[PDB]
């Protein structure tokens, strides 16, 4: 089935068992106090190595405290870092994966001041804790504080710190070393003409901008020797106006190859300061592969690997078969499913837990200096935790799950995996719940992969799925289970609005279930994520859509990474929006609003969608109580409205805790 993905490859002298690479992932799992590798990190990367990845890259480790850009970033500075690095490499290597250590000083994106650092020694001098760059400047992004200009001595010291970092990985058993020269971190800052305004030998011409990187590579190569795998990450496109051209990145890569033997090029898209789309659901698998083509026709000798929304085995298989890339590189697909390569090579892609590019647990949690998580994978950051271990139940119990939404299905899946006799009762004709409604939204197309995954799991695990079956007190009693799991989800709220009883008033459920005929003008009351995604579905159909929000902002519950994605779509679909509006009443011809400035305006509508929020659909739970079965639990939105991340996590936690005694 995936002959090309499962084909081996030589990276330097090292034979890699397949063409699947798990990319560097800072996750805030290392010791926040000192940058040491701890059990949370070890077990996280061990799961990717057990999952079958031919290559497993560590997260980018800082080379100096000023280069620390994440609260729990791994450190590559002191002798006290060595024991942890050895444990990490042992764990990856034992599984048969090629361990690769990444070196990443975050430069302009450093946040040492936020990590209890009040001063540091840099270039033999006492300095403040501010980020460093080739040129003293500010960021368009408020998360990044103004940087200080590195002295030539600090530059020389950082080259040596990179050599020492590579020495540290090699002495602790890592199979190779990766230089992170991307996305706006220190090296990328010297490479880009946007960040590098130096007039000495470290800036000006492209040759000078590349010097810091070249000297780092030359130094590492001399340190580790000729036989040791030296790989690197470099941008193919920075998506920065006034940055380097795509062709300049190729010239830099050519300078790299001429300086040292590069054993693998990982090619990347954008900077953290880039406004445009790079990693979102706006980009589909293969949307960036033309860049890999240009590197190949430019004559780059080293094998190439590429990630960046490559979440499909079929797309990667073709890309590798056609020689566009030599290795399928991935980060978020490996967060979502650490066993993706094992599934690809055993010919079961239907078992893949696909990353939907939600950017919640991964990007967003890491950037707000929180412990990384994953929406679709509740095990992320918990592989090391005994409370998340999946253990066979000795005494099989009869488990009745009410509701085939994500929380119900994840619970049923885990309870069946552990050996319980599981039944799902679902009132509609199909599984998915609100995920089955959301999949209709333009940016939620990868939610069909979540449906496909759970549909295939129910089948394989022998879960008794009872579709078109509304669970009642009587049908639960007839079933007589040992454990009743209520996972009936949420329902649209009914706020106290004048004229809410109008015929014009509908809800997000009736829209997505096709239970309402919509006109040419559709007006949404509510500016939350659910209201916006439904409005995008209504607008895609070529309808005139207005979103009215009483609060200060629309998309208020949408993480920073998805905000711009929604702006682009709303503009593209000619969607109108109003904020700080008072909803006065709903009537026959639309909705009467009063702006924050005092303007009374009539919003013309053929349909009024009241989408201010969701209530817990807890009628069944209130009707049956806690005594209808020996064990009664409520999970997901029926236990209190949260979102998809919490529903899936509640399901996993419910599924693992169902005891056998
Ligand atoms: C259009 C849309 C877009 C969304 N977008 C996002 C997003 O981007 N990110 C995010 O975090 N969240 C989003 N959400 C919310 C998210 O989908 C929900 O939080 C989540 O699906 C709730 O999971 P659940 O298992 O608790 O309930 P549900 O998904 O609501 O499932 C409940 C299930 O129980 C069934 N059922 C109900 N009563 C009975 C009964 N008595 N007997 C049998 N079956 C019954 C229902 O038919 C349904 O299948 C969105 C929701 C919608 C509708
Ligand atoms: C939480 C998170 C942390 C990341 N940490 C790193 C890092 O340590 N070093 C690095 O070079 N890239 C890092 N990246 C970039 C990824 O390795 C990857 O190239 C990117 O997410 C695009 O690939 P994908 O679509 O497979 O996720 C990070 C990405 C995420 C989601
Ligand atoms: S949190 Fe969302 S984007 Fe990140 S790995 Fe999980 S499914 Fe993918």
């Amino acid at each position: 089935m995936y002959e090309n993905l499962c084909k081996p490859i030589k990276i330097g002298n090292h034979l890699v068992k397949n063409r699947m690479k798990y990319a560097a992932t800072v996750d805030n799992f290392c010791d926040t106090k000192n940058g040491n590798v701890i059990d949370r990190e070890i077990e996280y990367l061990r799961e990717r190595a057990k999952g079958g990845f031919g290559i497993v890259v560590s997260q980018g480790g800082y080379t100096h405290i000023l280069g620390k850009g994440y609260v729990g970033q791994m450190g590559l500075v002191e002798e006290s870092h060595l024991p942890g690095l050895k444990k990490l490499a042992d764990a990856i290597n034992a599984e048969g994966a090629m361990s690769i250590g990444q070196i990443m000083h975050t430069g302009r994106y450093g946040h040492a001041h936020e990590y209890g650092i009040h001063e540091a020694i840099a270039g033999g001098k006492t300095v403040g804790p501010e980020p460093v760059g080739p040129t003293a400047m500010s960021s368009p992004i408020k998360r990044y504080s103004p940087c200080r200009e590195m002295t030539p001595e600090e530059i020389e010291e950082q080259i040596q710190a990179h050599i020492v970092a590579a020495r540290m990985f090699k002495q602790t058993g890592w199979k190779g070393v990766e230089v992170c020269a991307i996305v706006g971190y220190l090296i990328a800052d010297f490479l880009s003409r946007w960040t590098n305004k130096r007039t000495d030998k470290w800036g000006g011409s492209l040759e000078n901008r590349a010097r810091f990187l070249i000297e780092i590579l030359k130094g590492i190569r001399k340190e580790v020797g000729d036989d040791y795998p030296l790989v690197m990450r470099l941008n193919s496109t920075d998506l920065i106006e006034g940055g380097n051209t795509d062709e300049e990145y190729i010239e830099i890569a050519k300078m790299c190859e001429a300086a040292v033997r590069i054993d693998l090029f990982s090619i990347t898209v954008g900077w953290h300061e880039s406004p445009g789309a790079a990693i979102t659901a706006e980009k589909r698998p293969g949307d960036w592969l033309h860049l890999a083509d240009n590197w190949k026709k430019a004559g780059i000798k080293a094998p190439i690997c590429m990630a960046y929304r490559m979440n499909q085995p079929d797309v990667a298989e073709k890309a590798v078969a056609e020689g566009r890339i030599d290795i399928w590189e991935m980060c978020r697909p490996g967060i979502a499913d650490p066993y993706l390569p094992k599934k690809v090579c055993e010919g079961r892609p239907e078992d893949i837990v696909t990353c939907t590019a939600c950017n919640q647990g991964c990007f967003y949690y890491v950037f707000i200096d929180a412990i990384m998580g994953c929406m679709v994978n509740p095990r992320v950051g918990n592989e090391w935790d005994p409370a998340y271990a999946i253990n066979p139940a000795a005494k099989k119990k009869k488990v009745l799950v009410v509701g085939a939404g994500p929380s119900g299905m994840e619970c049923a899946r885990l309870a069946a995996v552990r050996g319980h006799d599981v039944t799902i009762m679902e009132k509609s004709d199909s599984i998915g719940g609100e995920v089955k409604l959301g999949v209709k939204s333009p940016l939620l197309y990868d939610w069909a992969e979540t449906i496909r995954y759970y549909k295939a799991q129910i089948d394989k695990l022998g879960i008794k799925l009872k579709l078109n079956t509304e669970a009642t007190a009587d049908s639960i009693k007839a079933e007589a289970p040992d454990v009743l799991v209520i996972a009936t989800g949420g329902k649209p709220s009914r706020p106290k609005i004048e004229g809410i009883d109008n015929k014009i008033v509908t809800n997000v459920f009736d829209i997505l279930e096709g239970k309402v005929k919509l006109g040419d003008k559709v007006v949404f009351i509510g500016g939350n994520e659910i209201s916006i995604q439904t409005a995008e579905y209504v607008a895609e159909q070529g309808k005139e859509v207005t979103v009215l929000e009483k609060g200060k902002h629309i998309c208020f519950d949408v993480n920073i990474f998805n905000i711009l994605q929604h702006r682009r779509l709303m503009a593209k679909l000619n969607m109108k929006s109003m904020t700080n509006v008072t909803i006065n009443e709903i009537n026959d011809d639309g909705v009467e609003i009063s702006t924050a400035g005092g303007k009374d305006v009539t919003i013309e509508a053929d349909n009024v969608v009241v989408a201010e929020g969701m209530d817990a659909d807890d009628a069944l739970a209130k009707a049956v109580g806690t005594k209808i079965a020996p064990e009664v639990y409520s999970i997901g939105d029926c236990a209190g409205v949260r979102k998809l991340y919490e529903a899936i996590h509640d399901g996993y936690k419910m599924g693992v805790k169902i005891r056998g005694s």
